[PDB]
């Protein structure tokens, strides 16, 4: 099956099935109250909130013909990702982004976490076609390791000139202590 | 990209073309159908086909698509350039990917000499590949850009370069 039937519609924005049992996704497009998530009661749903990014664990399988999946935490600097973009109106918009540093971003009252990169269509990001919009939040991030697909994290925010983007990762990593 | 530049994509022969005009019609001269004898119900007689190297143009008696307008054609684009080649595939699915434009040159692909104005993919893939980039059946599709506030179509995709991320956009000339 193709890579695009696990990117699914969401509360306000998008998710992404890693495997039949996980479920990605940035927590400001998740229903603020809801009941059950496909058909499964939210008691019974193993959910995890890290920031920006959230991740469900389902007691069964429910995506019974995608296969399991990496999910690392960010990219190399360098990297050339590439965020997977669904629209409403039935587009499939890949768009390549250089990953940097993590970092935090400003956005409206408050702070956001990422995984900081910039999209490779430069000041163009403007147009529709050629950068991300609000509606695109859960979209992933993904990039090839040799002949295998590695997802590092769901889109979150961009900058006020849409070129730079942030990608919610799993969490940050802080420094070691040891002995 | 609103819904009449996709409208003006359709299917023709082993793969799309694009109504730049109700009776301009451009695509790849790799995907004509050489066995046939009409185009659009329209003798291959009647119907001016003009081919410049891997790019193809058709103008009809009688105007077929009369609920298209005519937009803007160009002789390619200028270099650094980023356009939009507008996929469509058999699934249904709309697949808009990004490409910045360069400079006119001559590859040998498959075995087959073909120029044009090269292009590079910014999707993060290779130009081949079936999720992330193009492929064999995608010729046709036409490449868009927004030059002030005109779409512009500067020509049509007709090869993609393996082990890249370099494209062929077959444009009507070199300037």
């Amino acid at each position: 099956p193709s890579i695009w039937s696990r990117i699914v519609n969401f509360g306000s924005g998008w998710g992404f099935w890693v495997s039949p049992s996980l479920f990605i996704t940035s927590t400001h497009v998740i229903p603020q109250s809801a009941k059950e998530f496909f058909g499964v009661p939210i008691k019974q749903i193993q959910i995890h909130k890290s920031g920006e990014f959230c991740r469900l664990r389902f007691p069964k399988p429910i995506r019974t013909d995608v296969t399991g999946m990496i999910l690392e935490e960010g990219a190399p600097e360098g990297t050339v990702a590439t965020l997977l973009i669904k629209r409403p109106t039935g587009e499939l918009m890949p768009l390549a982004a250089r990953m940097g540093t993590h970092a935090t971003m400003k956005i409206q009252g408050r702070t956001v976490g990422g995984q900081m990169g910039m999209l490779l269509t430069g000041s163009n990001a403007k147009s529709m076609d050629l950068g991300t919009t609000p509606g695109d939040c859960g979209c992933p991030y993904i990039y090839k390791r040799g002949n295998d697909y590695v997802v590092i994290g769901v889109h979150t925010a961009a900058a006020r000139g849409g070129n730079t983007v942030i990608c919610a990762t799993q969490g940050s990593e802080g420094e070691a202590t040891l002995e």
